[PDB]
Formats: C-alpha cells, sequence, structure tokens
C-alpha cells in the first residue's frame, strides 16, 4: 500500500557547524486504515531511538505525510555512516529498510573563482556578482552571498552540472543595488565544500578587483 | 499499452532560418505481433500529408519504436499553431491525441553577458569562459560557444534558473585551454531566444575586454 | 591527597568541523597506594559513558597522572550545555565533582584587518604578514593562514588580550620568503569565531592590497 521516500540531508545544515544535521526517511501514500508507522534507527549497525516522532500529517488524497528526522553528529556524517531506515506499517507486508550515508567518491577541491560584472551591465540600476565553483565532487555543495559580514539575500544559485572530467561545477548570481556597488563595497562569495579545508572557502570582490596602480590619467576638454 | 512521447521543437532551430523545427511524434512499447501503426496530423483541425515515417527500430525489451517526424514552418510554431498526432494501432482501444503548441507566456527579452575568467583561474592550465544571459522569459534557449565562426564543442550550459523578477537566467562555462586563451583567440557566445529581435543576439571576448589593467581614460567634460 | 583539574577542549578544535573537541579531566598526585580510577560525565546531568581514558604514566613525583579524554560534538560545547567529570578515589574523602562549559557572554562579531610587511621588510629576506584580529568577545578563537586553498605552517599567534572596551584582540605573524610575497602570492587570513556568520571569515592581503599610488594624471586643454 504505502511508498517510502528516503532523503538525505542538504549539503548546509552538515558541512558547517551551527546547523544540525538530519536524515529524512519518510514514508507516504499511508491510508486512513493503518495510520502508526513506526520509526526505528540504525547508524552504522547500532539501533539509536533519539530521533523525533513528527506526528502524522494527513494529505488531500486521504494519505499520510509521515516524517522521520534523525539527529546526526557532523563528523561521523562526514565518515559515511550508513543510516538503516527500519519503518513498519500495518498496509505494509513487512518491515521496509532503507539505507544512505555520504555520497562517496574522490572528492575533488572546488576552486572558486568570483567573476566581477561586465562592464555594458553597469548600465542597469541592478549589478550582477557571479561565483564560478568548479571542479568539485560530489555534488553536495552549498553556496552563499555575504558583505560586511552580513549575508545577503537577493541572490539565485543554478544547479551543478557534470563536467567533462568527472567533477561538477555551478554558478551563483548575486543582484544588488547598483549605489551599494558603486560606493567600493565588498563582496564575498561563500563556499561549502566537503573537499575545503576546514569545509570551507571565500573569495571576494570589490569595485577595483581590475585596476592598474592607479593610472587616473584624465582629459577633460 | 502503448504510450506516445511528444517532441516540441528545439528552440534554436525554430529561431534559425538555416535550421528548421521538427515536431515528432514518438510510438513507443509496441508488441511485435502488431507493428502497424499511422499517424494522423491536425494542424488546426487541418488533414497535412507533408509527415515522413522514419524507419523503426525495435527496443531491447522486445517492444517496437517506429518514428514519424514532421518538418513545419517557422511562423506555423511561432504562433502558437495546435499540433496534434493522432495514433492508430490495433492493439490501442482508442486513438491518441497529444496536442503540443507554444506557449503564450509574454516574453521578455534577454540581456546576455559575458565574463573574462577571473585573475585567479590564469594560473590554471584551462581557463573558464561564461555567457550569462539574465532576465529571459520563457526558458527555451540554446547558448553556443565558437571561435572565428568554428563551433567549440567541449562546453556545458546550467539549466535555466527563475529569479526574483519571475524571469529565467542561465550560464555556460566553455573549457578553453589557457595556451589558447593566453594568445588571444576571439570567442563569441550566441543566445538564441524568441523575444530577441530576429531572436538571434551574441557577445564575443578576448583577453583586450575585461582586461585587468585599465588605462582610466575618464574622457569627460 | 589527589587533586584534579579541569581543562575545556582547545577553541580550534570546537571552532572548525574538521576536529575533535575533547574535554579533560586530569587527576594528579595519585598515589600508588590506591591507582583505582573511575570517571563519569554529566551532560546537563545526563549520564555519558562513551569517554576514552588513557593508561596511567609515572611522574617525577612518584605519582601517576591518568586522565579522561571525553568526545563530544561541537553544537552541544557550543550551545552552552554543562559538563561535568566525576572521579572517585578512595583516598580523598569525597569523589570530586568538576564543572566545564562554553565561557558565556554577549558574543562579539570579531573584525579583520590585514597589514602588510612594513616597508622595512624588503631589506630582510623574510617578511611578516599580519592579521589584527580585534573587537571580539569571548577569548575562544583560531586563526589559521591560507594561500591559494592551501594552508601555511611557519606563523605564530598571540593570546588573547584584554582591549579597553571589554573585548580582546590578538594578532598572527606569518613568515614568508621575500620572494613569494613580491611575487604577488594571495595570501588571507582565516577566523574561526562563535560570532561569526557561518563561524569564519577571510581577509585577502597582496602586494596590491597595499600600493595605492595615486597617479593622478590630467589635462585640461
Ligand atoms: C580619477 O578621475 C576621475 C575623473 O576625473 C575622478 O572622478 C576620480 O575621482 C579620480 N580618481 C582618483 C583616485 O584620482
Ligand atoms: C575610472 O573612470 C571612470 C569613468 O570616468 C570613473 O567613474 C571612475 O571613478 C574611474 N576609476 C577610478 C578608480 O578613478
Ligand atoms: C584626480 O584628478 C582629477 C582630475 O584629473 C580630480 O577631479 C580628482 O579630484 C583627483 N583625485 C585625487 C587628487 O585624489
Amino acid at each position: 500500500g504505502p511508498s517510502v521516500f528516503l532523503f538525505p540531508p542538504k549539503p548546509k545544515d552538515t558541512l558547517m557547524i551551527s546547523r544540525t544535521p538530519e536524515v529524512t526517511c519518510v514514508v507516504v501514500d499511508v491510508s486512513h486504515e493503518d495510520p502508526e508507522v513506526k520509526f526505528n534507527w540504525y547508524v552504522d549497525g547500532v539501533e539509536v531511538h533519539n530521533a523525533k516522532t513528527k506526528p502524522r500529517e494527513e494529505q488531500y488524497n486521504s494519505t499520510y505525510r509521515v516524517v522521520s528526522v534523525l539527529t546526526v553528529c557532523h563528523q561521523d556524517w562526514l565518515n559515511g555512516k550508513e543510516y538503516k531506515c527500519k519503518v513498519s506499517n500495518k498496509a505494509l507486508p513487512a518491515p521496509i529498510e532503507k539505507t544512505i550515508s555520504k555520497a562517496k567518491g574522490q572528492p575533488r577541491e572546488p576552486q572558486v573563482y568570483t567573476l566581477p560584472p561586465s562592464r555594458d551591465e553597469l548600465t542597469k540600476n541592478q549589478v550582477s556578482l557571479t561565483c564560478l565553483v568548479k571542479g568539485f565532487y560530489p555534488s553536495d555543495i552549498a553556496v552563499e552571498w555575504e558583505s560586511n559580514g552580513q549575508p545577503e539575500n537577493n541572490y539565485k544559485t543554478t544547479p551543478p552540472v557534470l563536467d567533462s572530467d568527472g567533477s561538477f561545477f555551478l554558478y551563483s548570481k548575486l543582484t544588488v543595488d547598483k549605489s551599494r556597488w558603486q560606493q567600493g563595497n565588498v563582496f564575498s562569495c561563500s563556499v561549502m565544500h566537503e573537499a575545503l579545508h576546514n569545509h570551507y572557502t571565500q573569495k571576494s570582490l570589490d569595485k577595483s578587483t581590475g585596476k592598474p596602480t592607479l593610472y587616473n590619467v584624465s582629459l577633460i576638454m
């Protein structure tokens, strides 16, 4: 009857400290005649019952969106511990189990190059800052933006694209007020990837990124 | 029960006169006992005979795949003509009428900007050239790289991504060797979208464009 | 009789995800008459028996010095959760309970400024890079040196010093060869602090960071 959908945690809440990691073993299409879904967890074999019991959520099509969330510590998740999720349901003929861990494979150091806007874009009242993050592995990666140590929110991030060499790459455009950009403000693009040292790196740009030694040869007629 | 997958025309072919759109209805999962299938084309309810049928190929799973392509006028697709492929077979109780047409989404023109590689990437053996396309609507765009008219092959392109203004945007990275880059080869990225004037535009770069040094001329009065 | 010194994890380990933090429960002046040691740990009163105990060793003073390493996850120490170590020694009148936790107080975001080497440094073969870090709170902070994504080891860091306004400040001197610094090799300062956004900040520092040399040419014909 009911099916099971397993979701690995996002890179954001497992690659950095102040957001806890949590694996999302979800059960779907649980009908009204068997609302009980039992949550059992294994992390590299040892049974753990510290998961939080999210109560059942009804659905429009008379099913159940019941979610099992397992609290994790970051280091062991980085070690690829397998999450055996044991779920037993009355309409389920047997206890259905699913497994997931860290996406294995040789990690690649994500080279981060932050590119300035093109000169022709400076005509428009809004300006775009781009952050190429290329040559990484796996696709688990997050990119944010910040200026003066405070995050920005008018940015978007394109999904990763497979590269020829077996790596991946992605871009992220931060659109800000052009007035804030011409004032010499500094913008820094943050990259959180497992291969990085301390699982974090940063690069920055300013208005005066490409510039000689201030040869301000100005002609007035 | 055989099913039909309908191919919309590629945006590049619809928006380029030299190329041509190919609306195609694809018939799959046809048992070998009854591979006789006929297609009835109705362009706004008009039976048309121009359809061409390619040779059929057997699938690995002991089913058959008989295909029929249809070259079409550019204005007919650009004006949202209703396209119907009526699939008839002895193994289907009812004909399949899948209709395909272009959307009426108010098209907003893009604003192509392309950026030279960052100074950090100049050290690596290969540089990356990005052709950002921003602000367009709808999401049908093909981006092509080339140098001196020869279309470059080794390049990738991110899928269109929604923005905060309701439009779309995308990038495209070209894997060009650093040795070819430093000689100043001129590379041009091509943007093909229906909202453009003539439905085509391009931007070309060189080391001179976006050079790290810039004599700040400030020709003012 | 025997005494107990309790030590917190080093700021680097608790401040970055790459390493592990340990709360140390040292027992000193442990006589050979009753070498019995018992290690208990309360995490907000929650007993945990995951601790690792190193074997005993002999000092100059005819006693052992055993320790109790306790491996914890970073968010728990960063949450201010209380920790306690109980050691039951027969000679002492009662087993001694010692508590430890995060140094509380309103967090202050560190401000990072990089100062290029003085004009007197180019005479010597090894210039000094200074990463001023000031105006933060509390004194748990790690500073590392990175060049093109790789750490440097020829660096030192002053302990935090009380400032005028109650905050702390510390510097860090990275010694590089004058050839590398004069080659335009990029250098940046990494700061691990609990009050920073994503617990990380970086500041670029180069020859181009200095050398403003306003070359202001004008022509008013
Ligand atoms: C350079 O000249 C321009 C044009 O006169 C002026 O606006 C600008 O302030 C000058 N900058 C410097 C650093 O002298
Ligand atoms: C470069 O020239 C432009 C155009 O006049 C001017 O606005 C800008 O301030 C100049 N840059 C510097 C650093 O002076
Ligand atoms: C540079 O010179 C320009 C005119 O050439 C002047 O407007 C500007 O104020 C100067 N900037 C300085 C001296 O910083």
